[PDB]
Parts: C-alpha cells; structure tokens; sequence
C-alpha cells in the first residue's frame, strides 16, 4: 500500500504516461481488476482490457498532452487526487479539459479504482 509520498510518485507517473501516450504502459498501473469512471457519473468500466479499450480510444489519436496543474494530494491509505488538464484535438481545433482524477491503489501499489471527475463545464474547444 503506497505511503503519502509514493501516491505523490505514482499519481504523477500516471500524467507522465498520459502525456507520452503510452497505452501499454498505463494499463500496467491498474491492477487486473480495477474500476474507471471517466467521467465520473457515467457507468464503471472494468478490467484490464476494457481499459486498454478506454485509453486507446482517448490516446490513439496520437496528439494528446496532460500535465498537473496543482500538486498530487495524497492520503495515508493509499489514496489521492489531482488536478489536472488534458489538451486533444476534436475539429481540427486545439480543445482542452480541466480535471480532477481520484485514485485509490492496492496493497501492491497499483490502481484499484480511478475516478476523473469532470463535465462540459470544463471543457474548451
């Protein structure tokens, strides 16, 4: 179970991954039966391949950036959340979403439910 301090390093690992695009080694943080709900209030996705399924829809467009736009707050038990912000392209047009993703991660350190929380309010094309 990851300590304060590990959450901070995994939490921004994940944007890091996000940023360059790697699919392969996203799925890899999540553990094999871990949740998505992207954005929060739509219906979980489950499992490694349905998420595989989720970041390759988002990514394999190719050109897609994220960064943090605050520091990872962490817990003590194993738990954290984020700001931060996606910028894709969606007409041609640069577009861009301010977000805030909540982790929960197991015992061996990898995410058991993600939980991005964000609507068309925040949302700029």
């Amino acid at each position: 179970l990851p300590t304060a301090q590990e959450v901070q390093g995994l939490m921004a690992r994940y944007i890091e991954l996000v940023d360059v695009g790697d699919i392969e080694a996203i799925v890899q943080m999540y553990a094999d039966d871990a949740t998505v709900e992207d954005p929060f209030g739509q219906p979980p996705i489950h499992g490694r391949e349905q998420i595989a399924a989720f970041y390759r829809q988002g990514l394999g467009g190719g050109k897609v950036r994220a960064c943090l736009t605050g520091p990872v707050r962490a817990s003590h038990n194993g738990c954290g959340a984020m700001p931060f912000r996606i910028e894709m392209v969606w007409n041609g047009q640069p577009c861009a979403v301010d977000a805030i993703s909540v982790m929960r991660f197991d015992e061996h350190g990898r995410i058991q439910t993600m939980q991005a929380y964000w609507s068309e309010v925040n949302l700029s094309v």
